[PDB]
């Protein structure tokens, strides 16, 4: 896949359109869009697990981790390959979602293809935070909107 | 992927939740579920392109089809690898779903994995309908509602 894009949806006002762009299966990949309804600042954005929406956000499980890590920020070698870090919310609430990022892939066992793209409530503290919970999701807190990640052109 | 779901949902009533298991690689998905909201009769059940929801379903493209042949039933040689038939809507207007099919799969070039499943407004008419249209799309209608085709624990 040369291409995905993930419509992100929640019980609320955060919704926005996020694509994925990889060249080639050993390149980057590009992930840029648009989120909205956000509180300024800012929140963690993560692939994970499942591509599960039966119980809207929370099916998806726990961030994607095939190599059994530990929590991190996306320039971290110790972190969890759905971890793509925080992504910021301008003043009235928009994401100008733009990151590259060589763990994920859109091919092959770091496929996140069918699996759910969460931004939370919070920021991801990117596994500085110093207790338990920072290694396993960085306090990044509730999972606002997301949605299943899926093949486009 | 051993298992996978697709929420199915859409500008109107008719909703539903369609597994997907397939226990090696090689053998066949059992497709099993429920949509509701649908009218009684039969609807075209199919797996779309992209499971790219910008637009809605109408972003998902045509029947997946990526060994070019041209539109069929489930169990047709010409058929499309997304082409699963008819649903069968009940006159509450739910239709549960059972279906063995071994042209899908959740792994390698057929893989239905981040691709959308679409139920229909009319019935497909197996491709043995007699026109260009029927050759293409069955004459199935509008796509009534549609998910991404998601991993699943
Ligand atoms: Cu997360
Ligand atoms: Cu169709
Ligand atoms: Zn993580
Ligand atoms: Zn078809």
């Amino acid at each position: 896949a040369t291409k995905a894009v993930a419509v992100l949806k929640g019980d609320g006002p955060v919704q926005g359109i996020i694509n994925f762009e990889q060249k080639e299966s050993n390149g980057p990949v590009k992930v840029w869009g648009s989120i909205k309804g956000l509180t300024e600042g800012l929140h963690g954005f993560h692939v994970h697990e499942f591509g599960d929406n039966t119980a809207g956000c929370t099916s998806a499980g726990p961030h994607f981790n095939p190599l059994s890590r530990k929590h991190g920020g996306p320039k971290d070698e110790e972190r969890h390959v759905g971890d793509l870090g925080n992504v910021t919310a301008d003043k009235d609430g928009v994401a100008d979602v733009s990151i590259e990022d060589s763990v994920i892939s859109l091919s092959g066992d770091h496929s996140i293809i069918g699996r759910t793209l969460v931004v939370h409530e919070k920021a991801d503290d990117l596994g500085k935070g110093g207790n338990e919970e920072s290694t396993k999701t960085g306090n990044a807190g509730s999972r606002l909107a997301c949605g299943v990640i899926g093949i486009a052109q």
